């Protein structure tokens, strides 16, 4: 298994027809996962599965600008489960990251950061077993 936290480089930043693709075990009894995708010290898009925020489970998504968290955008379908392998595959689209877990569409977030080209990093961290982390285009 890769380390966690996993610091993926985007070299050149994320461009739409760009495919990310995470492949991992949940934990048993995990808390939380994140993937942070950054421009900088700013947080582009961030994909956060809680899973017990006040006995429920919900992904929350934001950006980070200047250190100052923005509106969170949440989404209650929640794929992903304690002790089981998942696949999280993100595709840059040219409005918006598009979020597919187990091949099954989940999310969309709209770009709040709109210089692609300088989000070139990708964090992944949380209560994963990291199998792999990669990019293709499609
Ligand atoms: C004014 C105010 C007060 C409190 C908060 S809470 C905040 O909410 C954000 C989303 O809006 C992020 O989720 C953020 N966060 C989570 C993680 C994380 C790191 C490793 C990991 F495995 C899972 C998750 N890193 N940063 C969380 O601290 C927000 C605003
Ligand atoms: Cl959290």
């Amino acid at each position: 298994p890769l380390i966690v936290p996993y610091n993926l480089p985007l070299p050149g930043g994320v461009v739409p027809r760009m495919l990310i693709t995470i492949l991992g075990t949940v934990k048993p009894n995990a808390n939380r996962i994140a993937l942070d995708f950054q421009r900088g010290n700013d947080v582009a898009f961030h994909f956060n599965p809680r899973f017990n925020e006040n006995n429920r489970r919900v992904i929350v998504c934001n950006t980070k600008l200047d250190n100052n968290w923005g509106r969170e955008e949440r989404q209650s379908v929640f794929p992903f489960e304690s002790g089981k392998p998942f696949k999280i595959q993100v595709l840059v689209e040219p409005d918006h990251f598009k979020v597919a877990v187990n091949d099954a569409h989940l999310l969309q977030y709209n770009h709040r950061v709109k210089k692609l080209n300088e989000i070139s990093k990708l964090g992944i961290s949380g209560d994963i077993d990291l199998t792999s982390a990669s990019y293709t285009m499609i």
